[PDB]
């Protein structure tokens, strides 16, 4: 028992994090088999951040110009190129470390684990949701660019986040391992603002079923409610819509505690309209929405990789 | 910025886990050069924990009953030996991947990462802290004993805790590496409760700190208070008495952002007298006791490993 936020074991990504340079700038690439991937702003100083030419800027940078650095050792880089807003630099060695791995694109709602990385080194890993706004709520400071998010399936890496700007408001904005921007960011320092989020609400079902499968049940009602009906309460909070997917995503904890899903948002309910009267729900006094019912079912059952 | 609970990156603590199975119980054991770590109650069933006799358990199990799997691959067991509450399993082979490596039993109030594994595979890694009651709130099911938990210094891995129990409370207990219980505890399934916790007040002001770096400011009043003062009142919350250590603890944050400790302390005592009212800190709604100064200081800061 219990419940935490938990992230994938690293070990698979850290082997294949390195640090990239070129000219004064210093970030992170991701070394897969004889490629290193990174964000193309490695080429731009502080200045060209503001309207930056990437093409105009990579033309003039030869291979000798990036340095890439495996723990101690160098990497000869014997091609590059650009690929949307990532830099695929070949070099020389495979990485033997490399994993089984895919490159993939997730949906708003979902939830991966970053290994915040500094210098090619990891520092620390914890696990967020890509925001209904496509946003994320990170922790990274400078030089983290290039750090990347990841799910793992057994034995096979999954990649769905590469890091690469840190928007005025403090949360952070990044591509996929194509290098296509989540969401409509640019990797120019701009006026562009994240949109109004929302809650997750199926992630927030989620985990009041894991609170009920760990013992914390105080919140259940005595009430149900039609699906349309719970809609137009979550509206009114800033709840994204409950869909019949989300439904029947979440029929296994509905299965395992008894408690059918509209039941359950017949509680939520409650609890959107009354408050948590200064109570915990699995030791949070407010609703928490970056766990997803995969989550909770592979937390509550200990499926390892 | 961003202020998220961190694990450190816990590759190096994975190319140590291993499968150990004793007749019909099986756990997991941590495996540094040429001996396995695990909990002694691998040679208990069911029934046995009631109230094992673990010397008398142990004379009838040979070398050969112990069943050492290192992925798809049996370590062959050359010797055994009961250490406290660990045994260690001699085998003809070191671990090619052994980290860097120290044992420290570490102190209350202090966190660590614990990386949950079942049937020897790593499943999650999440942070946590020795409670001042000698327990850790952990995420476990039944197959995580011998779950490691541990801090990292650049190289060097400080393994601190071994997971042996959950207490019929849902909290977890268990061993440094020298198989000595943290708390009044024993592996036992017997009346033994967790004492009444604390708060970890140092925690919370070092968390209060990260808040301000992070901006996160309507907090902070126009108040100072004496230590004393300021105790008197954490006394009547529960929080644990602040000492001048901890006061000398907290100067790096102090000085980073200009607020004197006794000022935050009394920022902290009108949060406790008054409540949030309806607020948030760092994104929580109530008070974070799970996070060290040095922990703010490493997430502030970028220290790698």
């Amino acid at each position: 028992s219990g419940f935490r936020k938990m992230a994938f074991p690293s070990g698979k990504v850290e082997g294949c994090m390195v640090q990239v340079t070129c000219g004064t700038t210093t970030l992170n690439g991701l070394w897969l088999d004889d490629v290193v991937y990174c964000p193309r702003h490695v080429i731009c100083t502080s200045e060209d951040m503001l309207n930056p030419n990437y093409e105009d800027l990579l033309i003039r940078k030869s291979n000798h110009n990036f340095l890439v650095q495996a723990g101690n050792v160098q990497l000869r880089v014997i091609g590059h190129s650009m690929q949307n807003c990532v830099l695929k630099l070949k070099v020389d060695t495979a990485n033997p470390k490399t994993p089984k791995y895919k490159f993939v694109r997730i949906q708003p709602g979902q939830t991966f684990s970053v290994l915040a990385c500094y210098n090619g080194s990891p520092s620390g890993v914890y696990q967020c949701a890509m925001r209904p706004n496509f946003t994320i709520k990170g922790s990274f400071l400078n030089g983290s660019c290039g750090s990347v998010g990841f799910n793992i399936d057994y034995d096979c890496v999954s990649f769905c986040y590469m890091h690469h700007m840190e928007l005025p408001t403090g949360v952070h904005a990044g591509t996929d391992l194509e290098g296509n921007f989540y969401g409509p960011f640019v990797d120019r320092q701009t006026a562009q603002a994240a949109g109004t989020d929302t809650t997750i609400t199926v992630n927030v079902l989620a985990w009041l079923y894991a609170a009920v499968i760990n013992g914390d049940r105080w919140f259940l009602n005595r009430f149900t409610t039609t699906l349309n009906d719970f809609n137009l309460v979550a509206m009114k909070y800033n709840y994204e819509p409950l869909t019949q997917d989300h439904v029947d995503i979440l029929g296994p904890l509905s299965a395992q505690t008894g408690i059918a899903v509209l039941d359950m948002c017949a509680s939520l309910k409650e609890l959107l309209q009354n408050g948590m009267n200064g109570r915990t729900i699995l030791g949070s006094a407010l609703l928490e929405d970056e766990f997803t019912p995969f989550d909770v079912v592979r937390q509550c059952s200990g499926v390892t990789f």
